[PDB]
C-alpha cells in the first residue's frame, strides 16, 4: 500500500506513535517519507547482506526474521514480511522497540540526515488529526 501523507499521519497517531519517546508524529512521517515515500512494500538490500523493509526499513540485522541474514536477531519477534503489510500495526510496534534502544530516532540514518532538526510539522499540517 503507498500511504498518503494525513493518512499515514493517522495511522501512525492512532497507532501511538505521536510523541512516543519524545518525537512528534512530523518525525515519524518525515522517516517514513525518506525511507519508504511512504509504500509498506518497500525493500532494500544492505551491502552487509542484511535486507530493509517497509515503511519505516526496519532491518533484519536485528528486528525481524527473513532466513538470509547470517548471524542476525529478530528482536521484534516477527518474520520480516509482517513489515509489508498494509496493516502498518506491526512496522509501528517494531519501531517503538528500535527508537527505544538507546540512539532515539538516529537508528534511521535518513532520519538524521533529512529530517533532524527540520522542520518536521510541515510533514503534518493541514492533516486532519
Ligand atoms: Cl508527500
Ligand atoms: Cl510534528
Ligand atoms: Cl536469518
Ligand atoms: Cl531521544
Ligand atoms: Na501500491
Ligand atoms: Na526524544
Ligand atoms: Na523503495
Ligand atoms: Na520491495
Ligand atoms: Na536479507
Ligand atoms: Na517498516
Ligand atoms: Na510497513
Ligand atoms: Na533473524
Amino acid at each position: 500500500k503507498v500511504f498518503g501523507r494525513c493518512e499515514l499521519a493517522a495511522a501512525m497517531k492512532r497507532h501511538g506513535l505521536d510523541n512516543y519517546r519524545g518525537y512528534s508524529l512530523g518525525n515519524w512521517v518525515c522517516a517514513a517519507k525518506f525511507e519508504s515515500n511512504f509504500n509498506t512494500q518497500a525493500t532494500n538490500r544492505n551491502t552487509d547482506g542484511s535486507t530493509d523493509y517497509g515503511i519505516l526499513q526496519i532491518n533484519s540485522r536485528w528486528w525481524c526474521n527473513d532466513g538470509r541474514t547470517p548471524g542476525s536477531r529478530n528482536l521484534c519477534n516477527i518474520p520480516c514480511s509482517a513489515l509489508l503489510s498494509s496493516d502498518i500495526t506491526a512496522s509501528v510496534n517494531c519501531a517503538k522497540k528500535i527508537v527505544s534502544d538507546g540512539n532515539g530516532m538516529n537508528a534511521w540514518v535518513a532520519w538524521r540526515n533529512r529530517c533532524k532538526g527540520t522542520d518536521v510539522q510541515a510533514w503534518i499540517r493541514g492533516c486532519r488529526l
